[PDB]
C-alpha cells in the first residue's frame, strides 16, 4: 500500500479504538495499525524526495516508525489482556509520535 | 520482497556486522536488516500456510518480528554512538530471536 | 528515595532539558531521570494504599513506569548522538506519560 | 536492596519460571524479577567502583538493565495473556542478557 493509504489506515483505526466497545475491536484495529506501520517502513515521504535512502534525514524519518511500531506492539498486549481502557489510553498517547513526525516531515 | 530473500538480507548483514572494522559498516548493515524485518512483517511462512492471518499462531509469529525490530532499533543507536563493540554484541544477542522463531516456525 | 522526592527529581530535570542548549546537559538530566524512574518502581501511591500489591491498579501503576523508563532510554540515545532538539522533543513527548499516570493515580 | 540480593531474586525467580505449572506462577515470578531489576538500576558493581559514575562502563552497565527490564515487561504480558510456554521461552531467553552483563562486569 502507498504511504498515504497506510496513513489513512493508521488514522481510521485510531478512531475505531477511541470509540470501541470491547477488546476484540481494539485488538483488530491495533493489528491493522501494526501492518500499516510496517508496510510504511520503506516509503519516501514527499518532503524528502531529493534525499537518498541512506541519507541522515531518512534515518531520522524512519526512527519515528520504530517508535510507533513499539507503541503499537505494547498497546496490543494491553488489548490481549482485555484492558480496554488501558489500551485506549496507550493509543491516545501514541498520537504524540504521529504528530512529531508530521510536524517535522509532512 | 519474499520471505526467503528477506531472510537472506538478515543473514548476510549479520555477518557483515560480525566482521566489520568501523561504525559506518555496522550502521549500513543494521539499516538493511531493519528494512528486511519490516518487509517480512506480513509474510505467511511455509509451515503456517494452514493457519489464518488472525490466529494465535500468526500473532505469535509476527510477535517475533516486533522483538527483532526492537533489537535492531537499539543496536543502531549503539552504532550511531560509534559503540561498535557494543553494537556487535547486541547483534549477537538478537540471534537468539532469529533462532527462537526458526525453532518454532522454520 | 520516596515517591515525592523521585517526582521532584523527574520534574527538576525535565526543566533542565527544556532549558538546555547542549547535549551534555540533556544527557546528564536524562540519566538522573532514569535513576529516579527506576527508584520509583516499587512505590505505592497514597491513592492505592488500600489496594493489593498484585491488584490490576498496582500492575497498571507499575506499567506507567515501564513506559517512562523506555522513553527516557530512547531519548538518552538521541542525546548521546548529539541530537539535541530531537532529545528535547522526546522529553517533551514523555510528559504525556507523566500526565496519564497523574490523572489516574495522583 | 543491594546488588547481590537483587541478583539472588533474579536467579531464584528464573528457576521458578522454569518449573512453573501455571500462568499465575510465571506472572508472580516475573513481577518479582521486574522489581529486583529496577532496584538494581543504581548499583555500582565491584568491578566498576573505581570508574566514574558517568564512565562508558557505568553507562553500559546501566544499559544492560534497560534491556533486561524491557524483556521482563514483555514476558509479563505473555504470562498475563496465559501464554505460559511463550512466557517461559521469553524468560529462559533472558539469560542472553544476564550472561552478557556478567561476562563484562561480574
Ligand atoms: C500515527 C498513528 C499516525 C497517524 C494517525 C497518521 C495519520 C496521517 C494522516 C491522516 C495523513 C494524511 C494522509 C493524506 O495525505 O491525506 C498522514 C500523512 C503523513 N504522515 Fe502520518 N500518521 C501517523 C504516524 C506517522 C509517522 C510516525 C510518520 C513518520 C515517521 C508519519 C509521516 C507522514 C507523512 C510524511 C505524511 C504525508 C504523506 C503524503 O501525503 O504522501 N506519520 N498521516
Ligand atoms: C535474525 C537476524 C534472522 C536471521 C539472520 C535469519 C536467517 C534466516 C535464513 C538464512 C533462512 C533460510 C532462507 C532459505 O531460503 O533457506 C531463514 C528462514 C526462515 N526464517 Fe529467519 N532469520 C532471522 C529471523 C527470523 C525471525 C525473527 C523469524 C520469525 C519471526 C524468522 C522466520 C523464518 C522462517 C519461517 C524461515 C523459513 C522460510 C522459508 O523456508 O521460506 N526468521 N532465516
Ligand atoms: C514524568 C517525567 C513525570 C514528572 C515530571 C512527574 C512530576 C511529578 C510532580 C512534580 C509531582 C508532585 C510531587 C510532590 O508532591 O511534590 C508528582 C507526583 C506524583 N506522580 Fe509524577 N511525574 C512523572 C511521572 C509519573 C508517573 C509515570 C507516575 C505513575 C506511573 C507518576 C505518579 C505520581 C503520583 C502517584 C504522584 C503523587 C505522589 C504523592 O502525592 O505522594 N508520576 N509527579
Ligand atoms: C538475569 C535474569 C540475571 C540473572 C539471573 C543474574 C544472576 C546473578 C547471580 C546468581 C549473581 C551472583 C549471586 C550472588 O549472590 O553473589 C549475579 C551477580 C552479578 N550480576 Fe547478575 N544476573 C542477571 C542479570 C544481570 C544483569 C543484566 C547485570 C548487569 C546489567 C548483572 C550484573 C551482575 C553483577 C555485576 C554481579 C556481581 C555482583 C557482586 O559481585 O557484587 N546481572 N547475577
Ligand atoms: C481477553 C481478555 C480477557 O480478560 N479475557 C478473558 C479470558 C482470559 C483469562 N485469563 C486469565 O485470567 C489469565 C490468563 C488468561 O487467559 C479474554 O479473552
Ligand atoms: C560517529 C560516532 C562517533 O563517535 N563519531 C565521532 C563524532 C562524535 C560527535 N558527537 C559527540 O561526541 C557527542 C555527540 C556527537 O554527535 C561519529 O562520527
Ligand atoms: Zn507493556
Ligand atoms: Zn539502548
Ligand atoms: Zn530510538
Ligand atoms: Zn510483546
Amino acid at each position: 500500500a502507498d504511504l498515504e493509504d497506510n496513513m489513512e489506515t493508521l488514522n481510521d483505526n485510531l478512531k475505531v479504538i477511541e470509540k470501541a466497545d470491547n477488546a476484540a475491536q481494539v485488538k483488530d484495529a491495533l493489528t491493522k495499525m501494526a501492518a500499516a506501520a510496517a508496510d510504511a517502513w520503506s516509503a519516501t515521504p514527499p518532503k524528502l524526495e531529493d534525499k537518498s535512502p541512506d541519507s541522515p534525514e531518512m534515518h531520522d524519518f524512519r526512527h519515528g516508525f520504530w517508535i510507533l511500531i513499539g507503541q503499537i506492539h505494547d498497546a496490543l498486549h494491553l488489548a490481549n489482556e482485555c484492558k480496554v481502557k488501558e489500551a485506549q489510553a496507550a493509543a491516545e498517547q501514541l498520537k504524540t509520535t504521529c504528530n512529531a513526525c508530521h510536524q517535522k516531515y509532512r
